[PDB]
RNA sequence: GAUCUGGUUGAUUCUGCCAGUAGUCAUAUGCUUGUUUCAAGGACUUAGCCAUGCAUGCCUCAGAAUCACUGCAUUGCAGGAA
């Protein structure tokens, strides 16, 4: 590794010990534009990659044609976090790469639930949910425990990585389109934080950002 | 186990069929075979045609005994065929 220079609020505040967990960050909704800060808040051996999807990509010009190449990387952890992103290269190591990094941007939490008596640990979802992308859909349907991952491959590692043991799948559209079989079910996911429940509501206490907080630090920083 | 993949373009997103995939006391047809338990089997086309043999008879203490029938006894007794 080569190493970082923070050029953002966020990224100094990282880099020493202030934020010590990307619930902070994932609170007060603040964007991630530096990779390093999933790096630095998340421990090593226990993040877990791996390529979805390699492909060619052509464009026609005068003489011949013109060929990059193209990926797509998810990310995350069990405890619930992950993130998909696909990036462009003329070489293949390129592409690769920029995936890899574009992923850890995109890093998003994961809520889970229980079919039933509330038991253990959370293993499903607490809901219905709906993602698409393109005319592909996904829809994801809470299960019982041992139920497990009924879901065609490509699903079926989004869902793995999130920490979603026990679920049931379904689709429509052409599923066969590969990139956006992904992002929907990735944007399935991500919603299940985006609707309320008599779990929660209670109007809770609300906190000052960790900019306003740490601001001493900031300014030293800027001078 | 409330699931999918390959094929229309120079490349992309759809619609839509074709092809792949798993069962079936569901039948046929090739190749192949060491032990044991269990079990369907001329229904599909012709409910078409049939050689030969067998497939429904029955007697007890208790309906009719002169077998010219059998044993024992010697004029009676017990079996008793068709």
């Amino acid at each position: 590794k080569e190493e970082w220079v923070p050029c953002t609020k966020l990224g100094r505040l990282v880099k020493e010990q202030k934020i010590t967990s990307l619930e902070e960050i994932f609170l007060f909704s603040m964007p991630i534009k530096e990779h390093q800060i999933v790096d630095q808040l998340i421990k090593e051996s226990d993040m877990r990659d791996e390529l979805m999807l390699i492909v060619p990509v052509q464009k026609a010009t005068s003489a011949g044609q013109r060929t990059r190449f193209k990926a797509f990387n998810i990310v995350g952890d069990g405890n619930g976090h992950i993130g998909v992103g696909a990036r462009v290269g003329k070489e293949v190591s390129l592409a690769i790469r920029a995936s890899m990094i574009a992923a850890k941007l995109n890093v998003v939490p994961i809520r889970r639930g229980y079919w039933g008596n509330k038991i253990g640990e959370p293993h499903t979802i607490p809901m219905k949910v709906t993602g698409k992308c393109g005319s592909v859909s996904v829809r994801l349907i809470p299960a019982p425990r041992g139920a497990g991952i009924v879901a065609a491959p490509v699903p079926k590692k989004i869902l793995e990585f999130a920490g979603v043991e026990d679920v049931y799948t379904s689709s429509c559209g052409n599923t066969r389109t590969r990139g956006n079989f992904i992002m929907a079910t990735f944007y399935a996911l991500r919603k299940t934080y985006g609707f309320l429940t008599p779990d929660l509501w209670a109007e809770t206490e609300v906190s000052r950002d960790p900019t306003d907080e740490h601001s001493d630090f900031l300014t030293m920083g800027s001078k």
